């Protein structure tokens, strides 16, 4: 069980994102992401170190730790 923090690439906004498990799935991810910051998943891309995550890998995929920072971009279209 872990908690992460995601902060837009801005910088104004940021939400912890809580019960997730290493195994999450970053389509999971984004949904978590959507009833925080209210960005359809089709619009975020989230970004960790500077690597864009894609759906189908987990937060152990891109070796997430308690309490990282991923940042969220959000695109118009």
């Amino acid at each position: 069980s872990m908690w992460i923090q995601v902060r837009t690439m801005d910088g104004r906004q940021t939400h912890t994102v809580d019960s997730l498990s290493r195994l999450t799935k970053v389509e999971e991810l984004r949904r978590k992401i959507q009833e925080l910051f209210h960005v359809e998943p089709g619009l975020q891309r989230l970004f960790y170190r500077g690597k864009q995550m894609e759906d189908g890998h987990t937060l152990f995929d891109y070796e997430v730790r308690l309490n990282d920072t991923i940042q969220l971009l959000v695109r118009q279209s």
